[PDB]
């Protein structure tokens, strides 16, 4: 499965979703999680993260492993999201900046 980690929180870019062929993405407030039954690692949609938060689950970073469980469980009580929409309006301000974990809203 792929893993969207940290660089997603309080961007919400959304570009992910137009290439998933299985719609396996799922919305928070300022987050995105890719589930993983549903994910077929196509690998389509890391290219298109402009935040490139997005890794092959045996890829992501060490010190943000917590994503993969995160991914998992959020994956289970958030709607599922199909169609991009705009960013989150302060998205560039806090794209590259690190921890964002914090701010993760549920
Ligand atoms: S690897 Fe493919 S199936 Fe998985 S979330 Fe990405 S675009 Fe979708
Ligand atoms: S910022 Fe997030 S909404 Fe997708 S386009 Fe990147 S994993």
């Amino acid at each position: 499965a792929f893993v969207v980690t940290d660089n997603c929180i309080k961007c919400k870019c959304t570009d992910c979703v137009e290439v998933c062929p299985v719609d396996c993405f799922y919305e928070g407030p300022n987050f995105l999680v890719i589930h993983p039954d549903e994910c077929i690692d196509c690998a389509l949609c890391e290219p298109e993260c402009p935040a490139q938060a997005i890794f092959s689950e045996d890829e992501v970073p060490e010190d943000m492993q917590e994503f993969i469980q995160l991914n998992a469980e959020l994956a289970e009580v958030w709607p599922n999201i199909t169609e991009k929409k705009d960013p989150l309006p302060d998205a560039e301000d806090w794209d590259g900046v690190k921890g964002k974990l914090q701010h993760l809203e549920r």
